């Protein structure tokens, strides 16, 4: 509908796949080469389904900060025959607050879904499903089951992936450029 939705759509149309684990179907962001991200609660194993194709997992790393606190981001390298467009230059370098973000989801349950979530707070610490978690972003939208893995964007920046909610607020794990130096 406007330039925020334009940037979100450009990311969804080239840099997302549908990931299926034994814990459900997730929006999955591809970042570069065969490297993608997914919430750590997806419990990625040795095999994952990518757009309903059986795919070997070459590597999976559940990120934690240097205090050994959960970040809720798993970086997955996929045995896929095709690379993602490199979008690492759209990742923020530092923790920050944002205005006017969009949350975008693409699954069997929620195809071509875009939500203007408004202002995004650097919330920091969250007890997420009982797990102490750091680098959480918060937005005041009543997000629902089916949205985990959804991509959080502003114009020109890919800032996080949706990992939870409390009924009135939604929570995303930050994406930082430093996670994807190779
Ligand atoms: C599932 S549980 O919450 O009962 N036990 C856990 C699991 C994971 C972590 C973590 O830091 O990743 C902490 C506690």
């Amino acid at each position: 509908m406007g330039p925020g939705f334009d940037f979100a759509q450009a990311i969804m149309k080239k840099n997302t796949v549908i990931a299926r684990t034994e814990k459900g179907e997730f929006t999955m962001l591809g970042v570069y080469d065969r490297v993608a991200v997914i919430p750590t609660h997806a419990s990625v194993g040795e095999i994952i389904y990518i757009n309903d194709v059986e795919t070997r997992v070459l590597d999976a790393c559940a990120l934690r900060d240097l205090t050994d606190t959960n970040l809720e981001i798993t970086i997955v390298k996929l045995d896929r025959n095709q690379k993602f467009r490199d979008i690492r230059h759209f990742l923020p370098r530092c923790e920050d607050d944002y205005n006017d973000a969009v949350l975008s989801v693409h699954t069997s349950k929620f195809p071509n879904m875009y939500i203007p979530v408004g202002q995004v707070t650097n919330y920091g610490f969250l007890n997420l499903g009982g797990t102490p978690t750091h680098r959480i972003l918060m937005y005041n939208f009543p997000t629902r089951a089916g949205q985990c893995g959804g991509v959080v964007t502003t114009t020109g920046k890919v800032i996080g992936i949706h990992v939870g909610g409390n009924g009135a607020q939604g929570f995303a794990a930050m994406l930082l450029h430093s996670y994807f130096t190779d």
